[PDB]
């Protein structure tokens, strides 16, 4: 019936067209130490975020999940400003990034105390059921993440505590997979600690190009997201053409009730600005929150993909994901 958004509860029935994985702001852990030269210009970056949300609305999107980790610049109050100014629903998360590119020394120290997993559990409950900092905003998903080929010991604590917190709240889990690895293992590890696969999104499933690997993960009964459309070449990413071919194999198999699509945009980088070198810059060309609507879905349509399979993926799936 209801979901925690950054404006408070919203009926799941009103979510309609949803993107499952976009960032209004995002930073690599450490951006905070570079504050002098990488300042966070709020009004400029709110303007940008606001245009991003208008661009999504012009294509019928009524809800975005922003799964920005706690250690990657999550900022619920800033998202509430975006929601207030556009009427877009924005569901936010609680969780940390994977060990490779996250902030690990804090919870590694607590591991030595023996309190880490409960501490993380306790943080999931607080932010899911109470609110985040002095914000009054609750998280609507638990964000999880693993490394390349390994769900590390560190990562495993967050996974086990996420299973505990979901058993108690019925909360949704959205994960990160690194470079197309560990989708099946995440699904296995989660159900083995009792999590409910009807509330799990294994993410960046499109980073893997072998449909057997998709079907293996899909075998657990979980959702998968093809959520990096337009990310090409960078961070081991395959091409949009390889992603489309993969999604085709799975639509053909009838798996559309388990699949969701998004772009994983970062609309405002936290920290000091940068440019990509003209190789990669040109291959990253289409990484904007409109590419699904202008390029991706058209090409699906050309192939015979029917409107209602689309809808199943952008409407029916989010509805059911968030429903009890
Ligand atoms: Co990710
Ligand atoms: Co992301």
């Amino acid at each position: 019936e209801m979901v925690e958004t950054v404006c408070g509860p919203v009926p799941v029935e009103q979510l309609g067209k949803t993107l499952i994985h976009e960032h209004f702001l995002f930073g690599y852990p450490g951006f905070q130490g570079d504050v002098t030269r990488g300042t966070f210009r709020e009004d400029e970056s709110l303007r940008v975020a606001v245009e991003a949300a208008e661009k999504m609305k012009r294509h019928g999107i009524q809800t975005v999940v922003d799964p920005t980790p706690n250690d990657c610049g999550r900022n619920p109050a800033f998202l509430r400003r975006v929601a207030e100014e556009t009427g877009l629903n924005i569901i936010c998360a609680t969780g940390y990034y994977y060990e490779g590119e996250g902030a690990p020394p804090y919870f590694q120290f607590r591991r030595l105390l023996g309190t880490a997993e409960d501490d993380i559990y306790d943080m999931f409950m607080a932010e899911l059921t109470e609110g985040i900092a002095d914000t009054g905003i609750k998280a609507g998903v638990i964000k999880l993440a693993s490394s390349k080929g390994r769900i590390t010991e560190y990562e495993k604590m967050f996974f086990r505590a996420a299973a505990r917190a979901q058993k108690e709240t019925g909360a949704v889990i959205i994960t990160h997979t690194q470079e197309g690895t560990m989708g099946p293992e995440q699904a296995a590890y989660l159900l083995e600690h009792g999590a409910d696969p009807k509330k799990i999104v294994i993410g960046h499933m499109c980073g893997n190009t072998d449909p057997d690997y998709h079907r293996k993960t899909l075998a657990y009964g979980v959702y998968i997201a093809f959520d990096r459309f337009g990310i090409q070449g960078m961070v081991g990413a395959p091409t949009d053409e390889e992603r489309v071919r993969t999604l085709l194999a799975l639509l053909r198999d009838g798996y559309e009730k388990q699949i969701m699509l998004s772009h994983d945009t970062v609309n405002v980088w936290l920290g000091r600005p940068f440019t990509l070198p003209e190789p990669f810059a040109e291959m990253m060309k289409n990484w904007h929150v409109e590419h699904l609507f202008v390029n991706i879905i058209p090409a699906l349509k050309n192939e015979g993909i029917r409107d209602e399979v689309l809808e199943q993926m952008f409407i029916g799936n989010p509805a059911a994901l968030f429903s009890a």
